[PDB]
């Protein structure tokens, strides 16, 4: 019932009590652990307990638990559900809901920042053109000329589920992917299917390695439409190395703003299916995953060749050498251009501090070790040595089906 | 029930049916994942089911399920249990059981090797000196002058839990760790407590950075006894770097033979509390953890100093740089001395091949991702991209508490 987690590097032990509030299921059982698995409307009756549970935590957080304003609010929501079959969040509840969805994201190493999130209320939005305007303003505000600020923009909540707002893109800013007659792939292979839906919806693709995708915005369950983010709002960094002069000849660049736009935000049983949110990069996301994944840009082979390393035996660790340098270059490039970026030592150090705060201040912190530990130098970052408990709290961000599997035309 | 695992580099989807034979519990619930927690006397009653299940396993595998010889052996084990309250494994069953414990070890990346395992039966052993002897022969056979061979030596099973065979060292070969007045440590910090004990028992401590510890051996529930492994049996590798000539002057070496000795082997209900086993190192065990953990030898600073890296901001990746070079040195040094070692690229690639084979032949392969993925360069090894399912099969290796915590001293 009361659980301990130990850090094996510091011997510091923490007691978790927050897990007993978890509602949703993990994928695991007593018989099987699904820890490494990437992926393991409401009626009037389902919605009300959800609303109450949420409002209860809200009013407790503002130290007004059991007060007349608490009781009255519970009344008003119940009455709205009974007659309208849904309800509207107050601004204050919405800000709180969003922030706690981030506080609760067990896969996010950057949650020390959870309270500093700028919430843009876009529930008055009605069209795709409106969505586009909200998005460009988010993108510009968050970017802040390279001094990035965390933000989320929240579109209208789901109704009967035939009137969903969706950003089709997986991030507001991503690069196209094209399959070539050559049999290979130019650009980001992670994006082929989506790039094809952009060309099939009308986009003129420049057919480059780094083509910023057009936004595919769906309002009120309507057919999605294309828009191009003003190029001057897309801050990109050319990638160079502080010692290797030849590194820039690789042609590499990345965008400054990581902004996830395909997730579904659940607050008090209400479902916000379009809720693009953004912060700033940890270096490894680009240098390790985007650049070096075999299924991504896959440049290790080419980089190692430029450093003149022995690629005949895996045991020369040429991959590992090239990986370090690629990641040095990413960090250096973002820093030289004054675009906020955090390295994995710094991020994990910070997440450790954040865990300790969440344990004393909340009695816990759901954390997913498989995602928290960076994809390089795992054991030299402190999160490696830290036991974590993983459980699902609400409010939350969740994955949801790609809209094209779902929405018909 | 048919559970699927996806590989996200390759899109290969595998179907697990073998988790259906898992009995032991994982620590996880529908409400909580304990996937990253390190550590989450039997009666007649529970024993025959465990025996029966184990022997059904054995007999199926040799294609004799339901045979007269299978039925006779069930009957004979049955009788032996109600008459003596325990039972004895045939040699063939011990061999088969010890291989399977390794096969079922979900935290072990080395399992493509599982069928090649040298089983030494030390169930006739009765004294600590007997154990010393059996262990030396293990060390020599397994070392094989650098061409390492996998082995396990199996001492008599638990009886009333009052007459346990324990090897008290965590590995047959490890270096001492000495805590100084000033708070520093000399030698391996992880063996401090266990060194203290040895000192206490009578070991005269050399007090250097790589003193190979004595064996502290318990036979038959008796107080444990000190012994020195013959130094000529302890193969070591001095660590140097192919390009960095200053690297040798760091003074580093490691031993060639990793041989876990503190684990409990369970076969068909029986508990072998002394079953030291050995294979050969993946490089990162030494170069990442033993050398570079902050709680271990912690040589990152001193290595990055000597490479003259920019050490004033973590963002130069100076740690990542030094870490790679040290790991290059470890593999270089082993290869040059013809001591078996495997790098983490080759080890993980082999395991994927193993794992795929296991799904195809056996219907699954339980695997602990948190353990399988190497502690450096995670996502450039294919295991990182591999979904895994963790579950508990017997026969099995398990943790047990440390003997000094439980042992009832006689004097
Ligand atoms: C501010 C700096 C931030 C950093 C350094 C950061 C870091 C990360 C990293 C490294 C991941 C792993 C993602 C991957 O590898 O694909 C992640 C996941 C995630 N982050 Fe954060 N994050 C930040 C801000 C935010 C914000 C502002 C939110 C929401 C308000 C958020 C919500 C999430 C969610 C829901 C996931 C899991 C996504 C998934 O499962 O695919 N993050 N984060
Ligand atoms: C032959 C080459 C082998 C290699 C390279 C290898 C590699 C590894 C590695 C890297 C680990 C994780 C250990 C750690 O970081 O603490 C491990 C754990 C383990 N291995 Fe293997 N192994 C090998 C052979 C064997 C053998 C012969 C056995 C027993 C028959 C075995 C049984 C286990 C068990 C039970 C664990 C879990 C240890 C624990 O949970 O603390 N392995 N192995
Ligand atoms: C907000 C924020 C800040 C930050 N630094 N980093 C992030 C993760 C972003 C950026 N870099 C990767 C991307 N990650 C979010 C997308 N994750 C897909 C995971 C996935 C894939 C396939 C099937 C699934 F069920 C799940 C977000
Ligand atoms: C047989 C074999 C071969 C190989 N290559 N590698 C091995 C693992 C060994 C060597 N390098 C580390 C060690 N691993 C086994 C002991 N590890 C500690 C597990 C542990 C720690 C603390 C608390 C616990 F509850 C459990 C075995
Ligand atoms: C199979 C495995 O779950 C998958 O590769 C995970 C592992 N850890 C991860 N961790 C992070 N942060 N991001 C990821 O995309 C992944 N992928
Ligand atoms: C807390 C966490 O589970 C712990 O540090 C684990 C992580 N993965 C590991 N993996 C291996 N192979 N060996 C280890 O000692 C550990 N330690
Ligand atoms: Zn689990």
């Amino acid at each position: 019932r009361f659980l301990k987690v130990k850090n094996w590097e510091t011997d510091v032990v923490l007691t978790d009590t927050l897990h007993l509030k978890s509602t949703l299921e993990t994928g695991c059982t007593e018989h099987i652990c699904m820890g490494s698995i990437v992926l393991p409307v409401r009626t009037k009756d389902q919605l009300f307990p959800l609303a109450k549970e949420f409002l209860d935590q809200y009013y407790s957080s503002i130290k007004r638990f059991g007060s007349k304003a608490h009781m009255d609010r519970l009344e008003e929501v119940n009455k709205e559900i009974e007659s309208t079959s849904t309800y509207q969040l107050k601004d204050t509840e919405l800000i709180y809901g969003a922030k706690h969805a981030w506080r609760n994201a067990s896969r996010c190493v950057g949650r020390i920042q959870w309270s500093k999130l700028q919430v843009f209320d876009a529930r008055d939005c009605t069209t795709a053109h409106g969505m586009f305007n909200y998005i460009c303003n988010h993108v510009k505000y968050a970017t802040n000329k390279g001094n990035l600020r965390s933000a989320i923009t929240i579109f209208p909540q789901r109704t009967d589920g035939k009137h969903d707002f969706r950003v089709w893109n997986s991030q507001l800013i991503r690069y196209a992917g094209y399959k070539q007659p050559d049999g290979s792939t130019l650009g980001d292979p992670a994006n082929v299917q989506f790039t094809e839906i952009c060309i099939q919806q009308g986009w003129k693709a420049p057919r480059g390695r780094f083509d910023v995708l057009p936004l595919l915005l769906q309002a009120n369950g309507n057919d999605p439409e294309l828009f191009q983010i003003p190029p001057e709002l897309v801050l990109e960094v050319p990638i160079r190395h502080p010692k290797f002069d030849w590194f820039k000849d690789l042609g590499l660049k990345w965008y400054g703003l990581p902004a996830v736009s395909n997730m579904l935000l659940e607050i008090g049983g209400l479902e916000f299916s379009a809720c693009p949110f953004s912060g700033w990069y940890m270096g490894t996301e680009i240098g390790v995953r985007n650049y070096c994944d075999n299924s991504r840009y896959n440049i290790l082979e080419e980089v190692a060749k430029k450093m003149d390393l022995d690629m005949r035996k895996t045991s020369s660790l040429w991959k590992d050498q090239a990986l370090v340098e690629i990641n040095i270059a990413v960090l250096y490039s973002f820093q030289s251009d004054k675009v906020t970026i955090v390295d994995h030592h710094s991020a994990t150090e910070s997440f450790i501090k954040h865990m300790e705060n969440e344990y004393r201040c909340r009695g816990g912190c759901p954390a997913d070790w498989v995602w928290i530990v960076p994809p390089m130098s795992g054991s030299i970052t402190p999160v490696f040595h830290q036991e974590m408990l993983n459980y699902r709290l609400t409010p939350s961000f969740e994955y949801q089906p790609d809209p094209w599997n779902t929405h018909v035309w």
